[PDB]
């Protein structure tokens, strides 16, 4: 089972992964970004230069107008829409059709990306961060309530046309290897977690573990990079720099501005360190760590192989984005309020190193790593 859902994700590097969904009756097909960093089901519902398709409510016999608007400011830009409901389904997902809240995006400024394969967003986080308020039930919540699909989904984000799998309602064994280790979901808004220790090539970053989670640490498929707090990013980069000093790179590379290139097939992966995040475990004083390779944080972008540094600075806490998720099979066990990590069956590595998920490790005062 779940074979119907395997490989149901596609994507364009740096733009996220999208699943195919249909909305309305008769069904209208759209590509919806899979975002565990937001909680709205929003879709383009009016003409736009970047949208080559859009939700046409007037053509759905099953549409219902909630007669309420929503205004979402996004960085330097925004989107606005009319809230409503309609029948939604996932062609390559569970065989269910559900009535869900839909934010019909009717106006936007600097939101939709020029030439992006997706026309909407599927916010899989919790209601607390749903716009305009926590009373707009997130899609996955309606899905679970209206069907018998277990309260759980898993993501295998593979990279370099990127692809992956979103398994709704189960765990597909062929998507990972070894063990799944679970970290508790600290609070149900974002998929917030607690990082209790960071290593660069085995060397402890040695910071107040509260810094790692300041002001929070989330798992966000809607973010490309691994984004770390300023103090943490600064330390991580210093350490990553030291670890790879056999070659020097322009300060622009460490800022994600400049690229770094090598003769096709000669990328010096080994001079780059691995990165380990220790996550709070399910058992007392027990943690586990997930380790990613340069193949994860060096985003491929001629007859050379060129890459961009995919670790960047955050002011809104740690974001375990695609850079992290692409090394692992990530299980969002909402039912049990925990997130599973297993080595991904599709992650990119070489013959000497591999992403890892190891445990347990004795760790005291893990609660103290949580920032308030
Ligand atoms: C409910 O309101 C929003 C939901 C999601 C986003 C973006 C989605 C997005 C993802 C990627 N992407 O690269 O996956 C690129 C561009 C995007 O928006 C244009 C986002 C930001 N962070 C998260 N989790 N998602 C912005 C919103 F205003």
């Amino acid at each position: 089972s779940f074979v119907e859902m395997v490989d149901n994700l596609r994507g364009k590097s740096g733009q996220g992964y999208y699943v195919e969904m249909t909305v309305g009756s008769p069904p209208q097909t759209l590509n919806i970004l899979v975002d565990t960093g937001s909680s709205n089901f929003a879709v383009g519902a009016a003409p736009h230069p970047f949208l080559h398709r859009y939700y046409q409510r007037q053509l759905s016999s099953t549409y219902r107008d909630l007669r309420k608007g929503v205004y979402v400011p996004y960085t330097q830009g925004k989107w606005e829409g009319e809230l409503g409901t309609d029948l939604v389904s996932i062609p390559h997902g569970p065989n269910v059709t559900v009535r869900a809240n839909i934010a019909a995006i009717t106006e936007s400024d600097k939101f939709f990306i020029n030439g992006s394969n997706w026309e909407g967003i599927l916010g899989l986080a919790y209601a607390e961060i749903a716009r305009p308020d926590d009373s707009l039930e997130p899609f996955f919540d309606s899905l679970v309530k209206q069907t018998h699909v277990p309260n759980l989904f898993s993501l295998q984000l593979c990279g370099a046309s990127v692809g992956g799998s979103m398994i709704i309602g189960g765990i597909d064994h062929s998507l990972y290897t070894g063990s799944l280790w679970y970290t508790p979901i600290r609070r149900e808004w974002y998929y917030e977690v607690i990082i209790v220790r960071v290593e660069i090539n085995g060397q402890d970053l040695k910071m107040d573990c509260k810094e790692y989670n300041y002001d929070k640490s989330i798992v966000d498929s809607g973010t490309t990079n691994l984004r770390l707090p300023k103090k943490v990013f600064e330390a991580a980069v210093k350490s990553i720099k030291a670890a790879s000093s056999t070659e020097k790179f322009p300060d622009g590379f460490w800022l994600g501005e400049q690229l770094v290139c090598w003769q096709a097939g000669t990328t010096p992966w080994n001079i780059f360190p691995v990165i380990s995040l220790y996550l709070m475990g399910e058992v007392t004083n027990q943690s586990f760590r997930i380790t990613i390779l340069p193949q994860q944080y060096l985003r491929p972008v001629s007859q050379d192989d060129c890459y961009k540094f995919a670790i960047s600075q955050s002011s809104t806490g740690t974001v375990m984005g695609a850079v992290i998720m692409e090394g692992f099979y990530v299980v969002f066990d909402r039912a049990r309020k925990r997130i599973g990590f297993a080595v991904s069956a599709c992650h990119v590595h070489d013959e000497f190193r591999t992403a890892a998920v190891e445990g347990p490790f004795v760790t005291l005062d893990m609660e103290d790593c949580g920032y308030n």
